[PDB]
């Protein structure tokens, strides 16, 4: 349905959110 | 349906702030 | 419909969110 | 209707966020 | 409504984390 | 009913974050 | 309910992103 | 049912989210 399709795109940004955020981490390492 | 567009614009804007923390993890490694 | 438009004011508030993230990267590479 | 003017609400709190995030990159740049 | 109330909860805590990044930037520009 | 608690312990989750980012800004004070 | 159980498993990912927030406050204060 | 499973996937994305913060509470620390 549009609806749960549409939650599953928000949690795919929200996964996108996290991998920046690893990105951040990984720059405070170096 | 209105609905499910209005939830596909909030998947767009946290995409959005990925591509934000994104850009802050390459000014750290700067 | 009025749902729809409030999920809208959400979306517009996290690009906001983004926009403001956007202007720490910048201050970041300066 | 109470839903729509609560998520109204929702969105003028991320709008707060969004201002307090500027106010860190105004800091950053100090 | 019940829902509404939450949902207004939702927001006052959402302001509550807007409150507390203006702490950060005080912090920061001290 | 419970979708309204489930709603409240979202609330009661982000008043944790804003705590956390309190102690952030004394933190960075410090 | 599926849906109330759902939200509730927000409401702990959201608890664990404050535990996470009050560990970078201890790096800090450290 | 669908709205429950990515209600799921957004709690997954969530602690996705406290993951990455956790990790950058460790490269603070070092």
């Amino acid at each position: 349905g549009e609806i749960a399709q549409a939650l599953k795109e928000i949690a795919k940004a929200l996964k996108e959110i996290a991998w920046a955020k690893k990105e951040i981490a990984q720059a405070l390492k170096g």
